[PDB]
DNA sequence: ATTTTGTAGCTACTTATACAAAATTCAGGAAAATTTTTCTGTATAATGGGAGCTGTCACGGATGCA
């Protein structure tokens, strides 16, 4: 899933998201570069790759 | 005219004492018996775990900063 947001000015980043079933999960987003990183859980990770 | 009252009396007569050893039991000891708790070894070889959780806040800090 997707979930897309702003700053406090608009910056409108967004995200995504994935769940298994079970395992662990991988988060992405756009942090005012429009460059990204694979987290993991919540944060864990962040990697331009 | 007996009877109850007597008085002047004891003796029998029986508590009372106090001791008293004898019981007679009791407790504690002592084992000793034994039951239960400990202690120790074990030889092919063996060499990093588990989990997940993922929805407030705040604040003060937040040093960290670019």
């Amino acid at each position: 899933y997707y979930k897309s947001e702003i700053d406090k000015n608009g910056r409108r980043t967004y995200s995504a998201s994935l769940i298994p079933n079970r395992g662990a999960w991988l988060k992405f987003e756009t942090d005012r570069n429009d460059l990204v990183w694979v987290r993991i859980d919540k944060t864990r990770k962040l990697s331009a790759q």
